[PDB]
DNA sequence: CTTAGGCAACTGGTCAAACCAGAACATAAAA
DNA sequence: TTTTATGTTCTGGTTTGACCAGTTGCCTAAG
């Protein structure tokens, strides 16, 4: 294990058992450096990089305060709490998919009326890029599909000869994703309001995480793009009083298919 | 002004104005140390924080790398965006009182359904807590007014002395603010999903900064309190119909004073 | 020639021991 | 009694210079 990672995770992780309660006061860093095993320098890297992410209020003469974050954390810390809280990682995904599915009439919405048809242009970049599904498994010679330092895999977890028909779908659901969550936060900029697409960039660990599975299902994949294709009927059409009624169409139908693949999940699904 | 703050304001500055362009490649750690004037350890820090907060791309052996933030960052620099183009400081508030004239209807909807109880007594605790109006101004001598520590002004401005009156005109707007947040993020919270509470909270430095300026003037106050007991009465009524004729009445209501108020700014508007 | 070693010259990360500065509280002297 | 100093020692912040560790590429030595 590396140094300042394992004591920004020992940190996290007392502060969630109760080591280091919400509402106490963090010891002194000369005495963390000496609990942990790091020295003070990189422990207080560590402390800094927490408290910007709201773990922690630190100011000097005073003691470290060991924040009631949910009160001052924003909307990174839910990746965090799959990891912390995997027996609840059933609830955190849904609230993922109930919030996109509640603020997506929205965003797309003024995206389909003031930038029509940058709407129409990515939304025809990723149907069309979402063509990975119809070809042989390495289609990694299209797209000038070079910028894909984001889709990366060391499968490891191995012993025999198929380490190379998993991987490739491993990583079909980790393009799906890719390209899936292109469309939700690109559409969620061009609706004029920076805030939806924001919002978009505080999830995308989280989101990344659960597309990265929910794509390995080609079923989910297929309703996915029959998505993207309503969607652009209505952006071409013009008449947005079917948007929502698509929106929540696809809502709970993509439901139905995350609480069939909710009961088996990967046991690499809630880690870092 | 202090060693890591300067380096923190310089590097985001640097690369807000164009010296360190997004898509370019920050200097070497002991370059910078040498080029700001700060040690390398210092600037090691800032450019942890900095990094976590998605300025950059950091690991060893690479050199650090300047993201392309609004792809990075979240909804935090809508704050630090605010003093580094104070030009379009303008349009940001619109944006933030427009996304939260779109998804207050959403949230409020869910909380009045499952935590109506909670939803009605946290409303009520905020309406009669804005009882700071019919009271002569240093009215923290009630509730048990102690936990009052965001609640601070020593700004000191002056000439001499009336300069005890704007204070309390000031911690007047400070204080309403701050229930009017209260109001809203406590609301976004007992819905049943975090990630609308979890935006508030990431919106709450531009929440406090532009609340802070609007409820200085007493007919925004009242129209925020008859908003608060409209929203009461629909919670009670217990339908939902049209909560949200309500919250866009007050969103265009609010909308107008904020547009007659725009044009007299206070000038420590734009600054941290 | 080409190619597979391995050697530097980058980069960030870790380490050490002092020292600088704000905040607090006990306590002494003044009110 | 209460209250204004006041200073020791809590806390975090900064300094220094040295070393450790991945990354890349140049440039040998082997094919």
């Amino acid at each position: 294990k590396s140094p300042a990672g394992f004591a920004e995770k020992y940190i996290i992780e007392s502060i969630w058992n109760g080591r280091f309660p919400p509402g106490s006061i963090l010891p002194a860093e000369r005495e963390l450096s000496e609990l942990i095993g790091v020295t003070r320098t990189t422990l207080r890297e560590v402390l800094q990089r927490l408290a910007r992410d709201g773990w922690l209020t630190i100011q000097h003469g005073k003691p470290t305060k060991v924040n009631q974050f949910m009160e001052t954390s924003g909307l990174h810390i839910l990746d965090t709490l799959m990891t912390l809280d995997a027996e609840n990682a059933t609830s955190i995904v849904e609230d993922l998919l109930a919030a996109r599915t509640n603020i997506s009439p929205i965003f797309m919405r003024y995206a389909f009326k003031l930038n029509k048809e940058s709407a129409e242009r990515i939304m025809i970049n990723v149907i069309e890029s979402c063509e990975a599904l119809v070809n042989a498994p390495s289609w990694d010679a299209f797209i000038a599909a070079s910028p894909y330092a984001e889709k990366i895999q060391q499968h490891v977890k191995e012993d025999s000869e198929k380490d190379e028909l998993k991987r490739q779908e491993i990583l079909i659901a980790k393009t799906f994703n890719f390209y899936d969550y292109m469309l939700f936060q690109r559409l969620a900029f061009h609706s004029g309001n920076q805030i939806y697409g924001l919002i978009f960039n505080g999830l995308k660990k989280l989101y990344d995480r659960v597309g990265s599975y929910y794509f390995s299902n080609p079923q989910a994949r297929e309703l996915a793009m029959e998505f993207y294709r309503q969607l652009l009927a209505v952006c071409q059409s013009g008449e947005r009083e079917h948007l929502p009624q698509v929106i929540r169409q696809y809502g709970i139908a993509s439901g139905h298919i995350w609480n069939q693949m909710k009961m088996t999940l990967p046991s690499n699904f809630t880690e870092d």
